[PDB]
């Protein structure tokens, strides 16, 4: 897709699965430019996994899937942050494994995804 196609579809992402919790815009706006420095809710938490399940890169359980996750990026992301995403997913593919519940398994995936991106990254 486009860079065009991918800024639109973090919306419509985040318009499918926002309605399923109580999130405060604040939140969410800081998600989505990678400012993970701050306590999530579990609704955020949760939020998170929502959006992971929706890309095929968790289970119900929270764990993620490294090679999924690689298969899926060629038609999630657009050309120019297929280096910086491999290299988010390959840096976090065990951090699900220090965690213990399956929203904190993703939210903090996630979080090691904008800690390990080399350029700007971006959630739903």
């Amino acid at each position: 897709m486009t860079m065009e196609q991918f800024l639109t579809s973090l919306d419509m992402i985040r318009s499918g699965c926002a309605p399923k919790f109580k999130l405060k815009t604040e939140d969410l706006d800081r998600l989505r430019v990678g400012d993970f420095n701050f306590p999530p809710s579990q609704d955020l938490m949760c939020y998170t996994k929502c959006v992971s399940l929706m890309a095929g890169a968790v289970n119900k359980k929270g764990e993620f899937n490294a090679p999924k996750a690689l298969a899926q990026l060629p038609h999630l992301v657009p050309p120019e942050m297929m280096e910086m995403s491999r290299k988010s997913v390959e840096a976090c593919r065990d951090t699900h494994k220090q965690f213990k519940e399956s929203c904190e398994r993703v939210y903090q995936t996630a979080k090691c995804f904008s800690e390990n991106a080399d350029g700007q990254f971006m959630w739903p």
